């Protein structure tokens, strides 16, 4: 039984809990959120504007959230070394506050008595994976850990097919990215992001992003070779990544486009997706894949330099691996 | 000769200056934010989604915002009590943070030396003013006033003509009403109003408004005769309100047209307007007016049973009614 | 079997193959769409971007489309007379291409071999059915009927109960409805329309409607008694039924409120719901409800002058009306 | 005077209307589209939902459209062969229809009686011409040009720019592109471009574009050298430039910043603009700029691999170049 509590009971904290309710080695125990009351997160996570309703029962009772009769303890604390980890019983927590994204302040849930803690963030210093990518590399010493990006999440899988079958020399990237709960619904005061101030449904909105840079430390060869921007844009969820690279051996746009299919059928499974088909984002609305490459979307100028467009369910492609690193961390630790 | 601060530079608070800085008598002496620094507050004025750049030169110089050289001084006081509106020469606060709507909260612009206190909102306590139907009423000893709601601007002028002519027996509004500032852009915490922490861009949202009760406060005989509720739908800006209501003398809708045609020329010009065109919600986007009625939109059931429309830039319409507020409390305070 | 063809593959069209794909007493036997051919039709099927992907396998095969082994005949006519309906076995054809809704256009259906037609729009001509409110005044002489518009079936159901219980001696309606094909991008030609021509992303836009008079010819007694208009809004699917309504009884709210649930549990289960949480237009996008009275966002402004609030999909509703009516005219002709 | 008529009255030909009424050298004499009566003529052209209401003067009176008192004769023709463009004395037809983008179609207006004719689109035989790149090249014995698209007007001179200083080796470009009047409300029959086809509002959409291709066409040293595609996104007007270029010579960002901006200053002027401001879509509506460079979005990978980001008000900067070009023929001719 994996024991497991939720901090932070957000975008990615509730559908987490979605993804961890359909797997049976999973107990969530409890979740903690100073915003969100048992009867509110009842509430938040019964209906969802972009993934639906809930496909069960879900009540409060007292303090518990009660979900298709499975009682789940709602704490409320601001301070995660106040949470009662140990007491209640959980042995890994799900860090989705966006708050407490460094090993400092993650480290106060073990204090509070979990063993474990994964970030669903990229950490300034935790140590960060990929499923698909590197999380073989994860060994049970490693007590807190960042499952990285969403963005990080679409560009590495397939950035691994590109290099590892005929290498990346250099890489810049886009992701045209839907809005996020960081922005505003109008123009509105943003002091450390000037542009993400501006109106979300409104604007083209330029960001920034380490998420290519990042890809370098989950693929060591990587390092230094790619970087990267984000263009906010008014979808409400799905992002798309947008890769030009110059490669170190020549082929043809098929090639390519086999070698990620052929990674999709087998060592990517699950992780890297592939499609033919005329999809467009909303295609990809409640996907579990990590990244899913557009055949037709891509474009080659010449031999060594390709522009390549790979889909991502930011939110919930995301809270999937959340889930599989998690289990992953377990295996590896019994 | 009107010596006026701003607290809270947000939407209400940038487009009254817009409007107050194209008025004679009316020297903006300072803004207060605790958000928003000089460099930052000179790039919020200049560039806005909703209502295009300022057509002005504007930069900021150490403390200062400098519009069309004018330099405006910027504070950055969480706590009203902090702002040296005395020492810095404010006669008059326009009050547009939505935190303090209560006399007890606006008091504290008068203890720190200003004058005279309009709240950009409604407040429960502070005297309601709508221009067009009650300023005449403001007397000089009046220290802190209400403007009352965007809402309420727009349903009074047209409630006021409707019942001065046939007389209203009750009548129950719907305003369909761009998103705001409080509203989330995805699904987040709103925990005072669940509905409003649903994606404001990506639904129809149902929310309270006391706006069509408060016309019984600036039209004493309206009192009790007017209620409603909102819906909150995806555009940025521009609202509708839908005035269901009965009246008390049996009525053409031609002639229900003819007496706002005949206000709108006459005693509510500016204020009330009228209009016949097929006219869309973005037609209004900087309309001074407070209530435009649409003429083609609405529809007579009987004599006595009409529904009327009448559009109003929630933002702008409102803004403009804040200055023509303190320039009326300014002539009548002389 | 209800051997069945569908003419116009389009929203309506093809939501309504999703919803007899899980009828067991149903074959779709072909459809016709002169503008999709049989690869196209198998995408458009497949992918929407409103309701999700759909869940099964979905192929094209020379001239059938083919949904889980099931092979569905695709034609190309423009005239329906020269569609093989007769010669393919089908019996009952679904109009639904907003082209042919009045007697002499949907006869050319019974001309084709098919034996009774069900338009899925208000006909000017054809006997109009709301499932729940009338469709047991259908006999099976007539051989072209009409579901009537996605609003009549929202604001049906809910005036019937609050009819029977209360008498509603006047009401005018608006529907705050989500846009739909007959609008445009950017701002075009609609000269028929001109308000909805307009972009309808950006803008609140007035529409007429005849759905409110049309509940006073399924419910005879109603006739005269209802009007209303539609404010078109930048939401993709699921609209919302605002009726102010005088009522011949008094009633407190809850009297009301109770009397809807007890309808809805009862005689109306399955086409009128009702609800007390904080919902919002996405929370019923995909229910197979009419109409979901939303509790909480109604207001009364005297005992006999009360605004209700209903909800509906107007696409996944109204298409799943559509199979309703069609098993019951196949039950009440056997 | 130089003597015009406009076919195809949409979103280029309006606002080509707006831009040519601001010239005094311009008299337009007619327009023509078979879909727009004069009556609806005038609405259309008096309100816009992205550019707002005309700041004068519109009506009409029997035939014509009237501008500020200037009388427009208002055609409806489907065939421009039978548009009277000789009898009404209009030497120039600008051709904003999307339907007679090749010298076939196009010449059809010289048979009409016009003496030249400037397409508003990419044509696949008439000569292109990007105002500031290569208008210079035109001669007065070639009678039907195109402007080429609004994207090639964005990348051409920020390439030409980029290549005179540093040389372009090579480049792969993504424009994420506002909505346009070809794409639907919601998910509808798009058969030549099934993405196309689906809900405008709510997708991110890759779509085909040969407008970086088309560079190497009016900047033929490019040849060959430029390649790319479009994410068309819930914006409905301002697009942006997403360039990745591998330069010749080594270069720092500074140097490619200072070489946009003295090209801005000089002999580009009006044509490339340059900020370094935190701009976002909403803050180029209305711009006259083909092409605007946001110094603070792009990012260095090495001194020759660069991605540069320039906006472009699609309908409003291209409708100017096309006013531009118009003028800079007629200054040739005649
Ligand atoms: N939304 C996405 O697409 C996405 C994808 C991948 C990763 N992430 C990351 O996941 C994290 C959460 O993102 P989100 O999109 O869910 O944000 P969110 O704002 O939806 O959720 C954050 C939650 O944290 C709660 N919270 C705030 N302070 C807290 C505290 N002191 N203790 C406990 N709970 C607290 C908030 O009440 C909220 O419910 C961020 O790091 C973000 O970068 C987001
Ligand atoms: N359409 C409208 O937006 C509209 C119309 C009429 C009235 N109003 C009312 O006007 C008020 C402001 O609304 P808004 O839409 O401009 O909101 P906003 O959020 O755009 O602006 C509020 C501003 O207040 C600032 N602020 C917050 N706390 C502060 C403090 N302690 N001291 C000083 N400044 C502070 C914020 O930083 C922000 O800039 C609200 O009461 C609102 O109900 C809004
Ligand atoms: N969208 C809704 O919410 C809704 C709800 C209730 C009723 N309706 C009604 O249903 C009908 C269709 O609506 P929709 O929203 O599905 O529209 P739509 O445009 O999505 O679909 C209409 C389909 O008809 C096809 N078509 C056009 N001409 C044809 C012909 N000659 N023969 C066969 N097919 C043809 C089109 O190619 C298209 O696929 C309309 O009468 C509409 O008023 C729509
Ligand atoms: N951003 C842009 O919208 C943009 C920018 C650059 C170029 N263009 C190009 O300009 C052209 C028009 O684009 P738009 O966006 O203005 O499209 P639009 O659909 O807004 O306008 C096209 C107009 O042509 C009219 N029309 C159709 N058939 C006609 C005929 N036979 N005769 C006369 N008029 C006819 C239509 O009624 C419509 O008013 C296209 O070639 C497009 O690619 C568009």
């Amino acid at each position: 039984a994996i024991k497991i509590g939720i901090n932070g009971f957000g975008r990615i904290g509730r559908l987490v809990l979605r993804v961890a309710l359909g797997r049976k080695d999973i107990e969530v125990v409890a979740v903690n959120d100073p915003f969100i009351a048992p009867d509110y997160a009842a509430y938040m996570f019964k209906y969802d504007s972009t993934h639906g309703r809930y496909k069960g029962e879900v009540t409060a009772s007292g303090d518990d959230l009660v979900i298709d009769g499975h009682k789940i303890k709602v704490f409320q604390e601001r301070d995660p070394a106040n949470i009662p980890w140990g007491k209640s019983g959980v042995d890994y927590v799900i860090e989705s506050t966006g708050v407490f994204t460094k090993l400092e302040g993650a480290q106060k849930h073990i204090d509070a008595g979990a063993k474990k803690v994964i970030i669903t963030a990229p950490s300034a210093d935790a140590p960060m994976f990929v499923v698909g990518v590197n999380e073989d590399k994860y060994t049970p010493d490693l007590k807190i850990i960042s499952n990285a990006s969403c963005t990080t999440n679409c560009l590495a899988p397939l950035a691994k097919v590109v290099n590892d079958t005929f290498g990346i020399e250099e890489g810049l990237m886009t992701t045209v990215h839907s809005i996020t709960a960081t922005q505003k619904t109008v123009d509105g005061p943003s002091h450390k992001d000037w542009r993400g101030g501006r109106t979300a449904s409104g604007n083209i909105i330029p960001s920034s992003t380490g998420a290519a840079k990042a890809v370098g430390k989950v693929i060591p060869e990587l390092n230094g070779k790619l970087t990267g921007m984000s263009l906010r844009v008014p979808t409400t969820d799905v992002s798309v990544v947008d890769l030009t690279v110059r490669l170190k051996k020549a082929a043809s746009y098929e090639e390519i486009a086999q070698a990620i299919k052929k990674a999709s059928e087998g060592p990517l499974k699950g992780v890297l997706g592939y499609t033919e088909d005329a999809v467009v984002s909303t295609d990809f609305l409640g996907s579990s894949y990590s990244s899913i490459f557009d055949e037709k979307a891509g474009i080659l100028l010449s031999p060594t330099f390709v522009k390549l467009i790979s889909w991502y369910d930011n939110e919930y492609g995301y809270s999937t691996r959340v889930v599989d690193l998690l289990e992953h961390v377990a295996k590896a630790s019994a």
